[PDB]
């Protein structure tokens, strides 16, 4: 059977987020055999991830939902409220829909979009993207065992 | 196709808040294709945004809602609770009604009601107000992409 | 046609809290008076507000409730967990009842129950109390505008 | 008729959490004679309080549930997420069942297991226990005034 | 009759999480005799525990579920949002299903994966496993008295 | 006989700072009565106090020196360093010159240029001045006891 | 040949402070008796302690000096700068003078002058006073055993 | 002698964020001229970073050619290393200098709460620094005036 | 040619502190022997270290002075003021007298008097003792290369 | 005629500290070869830098001194006290001796000895070495202008 996995990515810091989405989309598709299928959906910001995962999840056409974004402190406004709301949101959604939802919504201790700062998280996100895909495979598999 | 967007704006720091609401409507007009009509509703403070956003969402007349407020650390009482309750409340509202609720409820690191602070944000809210418009047009259309 | 407002006031630092309450009724009467009526109920502390607000809310007899308390850090136990539950609580109550719940539940950055401190908030609560009255009238008048 | 109150006490720092329970029962009988009865139930830790309370509340046997526990920072792991999910839990339970749930789940700013620290709180939880009795008696009296 | 306990253990820092798991099974079978039986389930991260616990809880085969993971600040991203939502998630899962969910989802003040830390927790997690065991046997007994 | 006390005040938040000074002068007179004489000197801000105070103490013309300023977090720059450099600074000057230097350089937890904050501290400062006046008289009387 | 120890106590919260001073004297006479003598000196607040410790020290009549005070965050202004400047200043004094300076200048994590707090430190300062007593005797002996 | 004399003011400006720092420098000279005019003269000295200001301010100060020295730098938190220790050492160091040399050293070394090298951040401080420069000037003129009264 | 090192140890938490002292003496011999000799001096608490280190340095019999103590957060009073004064104090002392003053005055992020914490540091202090042994030897060697 | 610069480098995280030293040397030779000579001295830890720099400064042999170290929070002890006494110390040293003392004693926000952290700072220190070089040349030239 072909399991559909949806990726809901924010477009803020698209540059870095996409490094996670591509890495993720590779581990998922590359284990090719029509096993999994990755549909990617655009979302303005992290705050827009929960409701989108829910609507997607409620179609019953997906075995899992990945939420991904980079939620940082830009120096002017505080980012914790939104970060908190999104992480708690995806938890509420999956418990609600019974559809697993993995979190690739990251918040670093520091991010000044400096040349060095940008380089780093741009490369570490591919790492996290790979992590998420292998965790996705594992959770679905761990569910058959129930 | 015609779409109605309701804006729920608080009146604390109306001054600054309104800069976002108007920047919101203008942007909405440009990148909208004349598809959107916008109704604005006045609410005392940020804490009054979730319940109002929900009541509006339930009418079924709107496509999305934009809550916008300036919740700051006034230096006398703590603002996190209210700030959190409001951002948590709006997430809560869109999940239960299925109606998108965008946040323009901002809390800065520092706002001491000085000429510099007041001016800065009076200016920046125009930037956010525009960001909110794009977010609104983007998610609505994104949702049209879900079969 | 009279519209009632319920005021759930905690009894901790009653001195300071009541100044918010009588500043609420006076302002309420002054800006609306004739059109509104205010009933006041006592609760041990702020933690007991959400439930009371919900009960008063579910009687259908009220157009809105005002939650008001003074939740401080007394230097022994942490207060953030309670204050947090009361604020999310009132949001939780108003969202499922549909009845507006205004918040006058305040937590100061610092309050050591000293003459100057006590004196400061005793005075300031009447100011917040007057802010609550306007807020209450406005949200009720604002809802009146929604073409529900 | 006699009103039943369920005390759900935690077994962590049992020694301290009990000065509260013991004081709560004393004051309860002190200001209610035969009007109330107290049933004490044991629970492993603070995190088990919410479900137990919701379960006890749902038997319709109790007029209120008192949750009590000492959730300190052991200096090894972080205690906030627990303290927080428990105060939120007790609020979640009371709003859903409709039964008052008072909090005696205190978190100090500091507790290092020093003899001094233990002595202080061993004593102070008695103060809290007494406060919990008044709260419990009053809240219930307060709901009666509500022409539900 | 026999009561079955389900364990949901995250694989992050698995090496440490497993000292607690094996100390739980050991302590359980010890203080409970042939009264209980334990079933272990593997989850990628701490964030997958709530939904797994709810799903396991909804099979009506377990009298309780134990979630166990090590959620730490790795010095790159903020960890409190996930921690926060796991502890809330389990509390939410137990309140809705009625099945107790004991928590062994620990978060230390400091963990730098040095030699000192890694050893301290590899060891202390055994202590926690015993504690979770007694907690489990105790709460189920406390409920029988209602 | 009379004793000279020198007051070095910053001109930042002069409004508030002067309530401490006038209060200091009042208390100085009420409990000291013609025994003490107060000379006031202006300085741009708190950072200039240590040197001015030292220079004064070195004239050997004052029994003691008071330093007073309102050092706050205006919400844009960090105030700690300066407040700290000045509290240690005054310590530095009195330990080396041998002349007592009393501190009325206060830093509030919060101050936001809101009526509430301004009024509170404008009012409270006369209290701090009163204390410094008493501390001033007391420290000198004590030094007297050191045989 | 009697050894005199000079205790310099602040007067803020004198209530609690005097408990440390009295316990210090008791213990000091218990494990010493006729070997040491205690002279107490009153000072306005903690900030005035370092200079008084120095003056006293420089008379060469004291084998050591004990500066004790209660320095709490009263909720309005910040108390770290003054504590810091007092604890550091005493260190400055003993290093430049060679006269040991023991500290009983405590700053609690939390103090609201409520019934319970007051009682807690009113008692505890007794413990501290006896500790300072032992520390005082030991240090002088440890130095006695150095070329 | 009587005052028909010129007082020299030396400015020790850091070069990190030269852009922003410079705005404080020009506004200082302008203000200075505006109120001081002919009774003061300003010499500007470049320095690598804020940490180098104290020793430089001290060498200048000890030549005796200046009535006051103004140290100016922009010590920010780049998000990688902590800037507190340096900022604190530079602020304490100057105080150290002025007390030892006796020559007034005014501080224009600022550490903002949040600086993330962005358009608005940069623009905010590029503008605000002129405000701080004018303040530095009035402070410099006044402190010197105030001393003359002693 | 026997260089003498003086150790100033606080008697507060004397138990945990002495594990650094003895570790220091063994490593010193293990890598010095004949070359250096250690002399131990007891002081009431940390705050008394600076003045003692000075007095010792000034006798001119020692090539280096080691200051050691455990300065923790007691949950009742703030400890930073005293720690800060001692680290600065020893620095102050070495720059004036010219005798190197090494630091084994440690402050743990968290230390509650419990068996777990007490054991950790009772054990970790020997590590610091050996580190301090090699530091002392190396600094004295490096100064000769000048 | 040749001006000599002295470098006092700590040996903690030597691997990383040395990146700054070599980068420094290579830049010091690149922007003014022959005019400057760099002498490197080893010290155990950052806390040893002030005294060493002072002794090296007091010989009149050097036109300046560079202190370099990596002072991090290891999750057990607080590092603020040493970092501060070392940064204040070098300032205290250059004001008394008059000899310039540049600072390369860095303290990061987060360092957890791991693949990514060590990598990031290992390379970044090259950037900090070059920066210290320019500052060295520039400050000595700035002084000539007096
Ligand atoms: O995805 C992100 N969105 C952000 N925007 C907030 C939110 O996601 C929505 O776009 C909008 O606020 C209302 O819908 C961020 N910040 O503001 O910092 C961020 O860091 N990351
Ligand atoms: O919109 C805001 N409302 C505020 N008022 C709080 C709340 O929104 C309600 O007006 C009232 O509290 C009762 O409902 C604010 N502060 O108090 O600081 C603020 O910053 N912003
Ligand atoms: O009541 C408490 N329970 C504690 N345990 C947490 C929880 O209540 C459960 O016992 C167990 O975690 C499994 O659910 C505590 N600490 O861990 O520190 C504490 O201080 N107090
Ligand atoms: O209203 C308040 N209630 C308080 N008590 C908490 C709660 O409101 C209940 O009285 C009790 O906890 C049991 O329900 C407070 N403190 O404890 O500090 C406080 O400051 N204010
Ligand atoms: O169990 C853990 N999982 C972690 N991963 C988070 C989450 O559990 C999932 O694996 C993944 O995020 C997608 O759902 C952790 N950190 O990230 O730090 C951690 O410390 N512990
Ligand atoms: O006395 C003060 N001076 C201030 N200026 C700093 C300093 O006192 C000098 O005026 C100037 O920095 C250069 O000498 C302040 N702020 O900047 O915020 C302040 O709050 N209080
Ligand atoms: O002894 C104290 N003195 C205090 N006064 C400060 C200082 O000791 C002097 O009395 C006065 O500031 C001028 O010399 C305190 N506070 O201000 O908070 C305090 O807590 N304790
Ligand atoms: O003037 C500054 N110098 C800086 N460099 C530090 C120092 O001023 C010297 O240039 C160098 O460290 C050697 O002394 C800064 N930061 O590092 O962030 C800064 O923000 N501002
Ligand atoms: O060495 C220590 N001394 C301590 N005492 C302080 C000081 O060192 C002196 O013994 C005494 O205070 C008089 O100077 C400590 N605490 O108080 O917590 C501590 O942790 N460690
Ligand atoms: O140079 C460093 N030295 C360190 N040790 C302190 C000091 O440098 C000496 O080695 C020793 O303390 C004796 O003086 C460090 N830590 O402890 O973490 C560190 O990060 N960096």
């Amino acid at each position: 059977e072909t399991v559909r996995i949806a990726v809901v990515r924010a477009r803020w810091h698209a540059d870095i987020v996409d490094q996670c989405v591509s890495a993720f989309e590779a581990e998922m598709a590359d284990i090719g055999g029509d096993r999994f299928a990755v549909d990617v959906f655009d979302v303005p910001g992290a705050y827009e991830i929960p409701l989108h995962a829910r609507t997607l999840a409620e179609t019953g056409r997906y075995g899992a939902v990945l939420g991904t974004a980079f939620v940082v402190n830009g120096g002017i406004y505080r980012h914790e409220f939104v970060a908190s709301a999104v992480i708690d949101g995806m938890m509420n959604v999956q418990l609600s829909t019974g559809v697993p939802v993995l979190s690739a919504v990251l918040t670093p201790h520091n991010y000044h979009d400096s040349a060095e700062h940008h380089r780093f998280f741009f490369e570490h996100f591919t790492v996290k993207g790979k992590e998420a895909a292998r965790a996705c495979v594992e959770i679905l598999a761990a569910r058959e065992k129930i």
